[PDB]
């Protein structure tokens, strides 16, 4: 069942920060390799003397990347007399997080009815407190909890093209309209040690109902609607696990993969394989000759051979449950470190139902299998 | 003149490492935008523990990038048992350079007869130590010291594909032959808060010879054939100066631009200007109808008209002297800072003279002039 407890009204995915080392270099190589438009921003050139943010749009999803300049050029500004656009933002916070976990996400924003109450409930209901409600230009108004780790759950809503007050559009020759097919986030997953907590944490303040070998434990926290979807992970051992090593290349908890649903997947994975080696991203391995063999049993009725085979052309794995069928492949990690890395999904049957298909715990022990 | 007074052999300009964040992404963005191969790396893959670096090459011309894991990674390592490997390398060092100037040039690295004698007569000569020679794997022996601010000038020697010991080769499915052109690095030059003792310091320790509003006073070091060439700027104020705007913006000395030349700037500066909203470089703004107008006057000789115009679409300048001309154009800056940016650039008259056709000095007043 999906019990409807969500303590305040919850609307759906917003965007997606990085905190970055250099916001330019990420968030162009972001551009060209996902298919994603450079659409607003908020840097030097707009009056921002704090940090530089540069804003990937595709269909719904939003990727923002953000970095911080020297200190020195705000050294005369006080928080209310900030030229920051994000006034949740921190030199040493950025530092501090770049330099423990490198190139991640720092934050996974959803729009709300009501920030403001969003962070007041929230924090009522145990969580802490990162960023207070901060009303923007007398239109926007954010608040930040912690989520796990030095991940954020930011909460963003609008009195009612544009992203924040102080964003300028790039609406232009800066702004190629790139569209590989991506249109929305729908997912996001945490790595945190221990499973339960986290959980119990994350649960206990939204109202999030549990949607809920391998080397891992996971468990779905999802919306009312069942429209944001916050999976968390924790690792197994003895008998390493890959959460394991994800907790220790990143310093700890952290976001683990953004699933992004295209409205083709096949093409969308023949414009990003076309780039993977050009500046774009690289998948992981594709499964075997034979895992697309047994394909041929068991998606029958969803897919014609002929869709099928091409799946086995772009290396994209099949799953299934009752309510339908998914579409998915996994890139190799963005960054430096063997940690973040990105999923490209669609979901065949169920608007259409979230999380429509399950999230690939098929795929495992069929991909193993074929070997 | 040219006294020839080099304290010790020197052959050319062997790489330039620039110090980022996450190296995964620059190099990325870097190879397309610039058209670069990845062609050697050292990291996690080649049982590289401590730091990442990712080897762009075309035709002579090496870029490196390099950026630190988590410490944790090898907190068991001493510098007897490192896994680095590149020696000189430190945590510490890096995240400070990268925190302080943002993404810039660590390194201007030269080939030389024998990096432990350069190292030696430099320091005797006044050069402020910076790495120690070091030989790797018996074959090749690097050493550093300061060059300015937080840049080194970095000695490397072999005994006599291959970067260093250490690198594996990427050739394979993994390196793709992208080449817009670009060939050799032309100049490296620093920006400085006080030329002079600069100057001299430099010049004390290597040997070389000067071959020596605005807003600048400029003055250029070079090698005894006069093909490493390290001109060095510094601002001058009240009657602001876009060196003391670098200075500011890089928290200090740093290297300003690196002259890239080309075999043929046209097709060079085609495929960068296709992809400059793509994932690639921006260019600074296209001088005028009118400047197009008074190369007719003054490169006639050099260049047909049809020639010129060309200059026109594609936003070069050119200048002149009595040993040459230059085609030349400019970047904006490379990352987040106004720090750091490129020139392309390709050399018409005078192997042919290190430094044929000057710098472009009378492009300065001849853009000007157009407006
Ligand atoms: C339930 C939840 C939403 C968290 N979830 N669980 C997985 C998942 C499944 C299996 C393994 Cl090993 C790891 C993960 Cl993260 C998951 C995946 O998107 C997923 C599915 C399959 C595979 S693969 C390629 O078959 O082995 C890898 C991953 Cl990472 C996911 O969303
Ligand atoms: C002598 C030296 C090797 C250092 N050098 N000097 C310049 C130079 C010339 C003029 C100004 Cl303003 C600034 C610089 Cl850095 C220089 C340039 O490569 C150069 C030439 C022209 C212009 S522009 C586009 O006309 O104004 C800008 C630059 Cl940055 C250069 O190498
Ligand atoms: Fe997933
Ligand atoms: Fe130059």
């Amino acid at each position: 069942k999906n019990p409807k407890s969500d303590k305040f009204k919850v609307k759906r995915f917003h965007h997606i920060e990085f905190w970055c080392g250099d916001a330019t270099n990420v968030a162009r190589r972001f551009s060209w390799g996902l298919g994603m438009r450079f659409s607003a921003k908020s840097d030097l050139s707009t009056g921002n003397m704090v940090h530089a943010s540069y804003l990937l749009t595709s269909g719904d999803l939003r990727f923002l990347f953000t970095a911080p300049y020297s200190p020195s050029l705000s050294a005369g500004e006080i928080k209310p007399t900030t030229t920051a656009s994000i006034p949740s933002f921190d030199h040493g916070s950025c530092r501090s997080f770049f330099s423990s976990h490198g190139l991640g996400v720092r934050a996974v924003a959803i729009e709300v009815e009501d920030a403001e109450s969003a962070f007041s409930i929230s924090v009522a209901n145990g969580a802490i407190p990162s960023s207070p409600p901060i009303v923007l230009n007398e239109a926007v108004t954010i608040a930040e909890v912690k989520l796990y780790g030095d991940v954020v759950l930011r909460y963003v809503s609008y009195k009612a093209s544009e992203f924040l007050p102080g964003f300028e559009r790039v609406e232009d020759a800066s702004s190629f309209p790139l569209d590989y097919g991506i249109r929305r986030l729908d997912h996001a997953v945490g790595n945190v040690p221990e499973l339960g907590p986290a959980l119990t944490y994350v649960a206990g303040f939204t109202g999030f109902h549990q949607f809920a070998e391998s080397g891992l434990n996971s468990a779905v926290l999802a919306s009312n609607d069942e429209m944001v979807l916050l999976p968390i992970n924790e690792p197994v051992h003895g008998t390493k696990s890959q959460i394991q090593t994800y907790l220790e290349h990143n310093e700890g908890a952290g976001l683990q993969h953004l699933a992004l649903m295209s409205e083709d997947i096949f093409r969308t994975l023949r414009e990003m394989r076309k780039r993977s080696s050009i500046g774009g991203f690289d998948f992981m391995p594709s499964p075997p000759p034979t895992y697309y063999q047994n394909l041929k049993k068991r998606v029958g009725d969803v897919l014609s051979d002929d869709q099928i085979k091409e799946c086995e052309e772009l290396g994209i794995l099949v799953d299934r449950d009752d309510q339908g069928t998914l579409l998915q492949i996994f890139t190799k990690p963005l960054g430096d470190r063997p940690t973040i890395f990105i999923e490209i999904i669609q979901r065949v049957g169920c608007y259409q139902s979230g999380g429509c298909g399950g999230f690939g715990k098929g795929n495992f022990s069929e991909l193993f299998k074929s070997i």
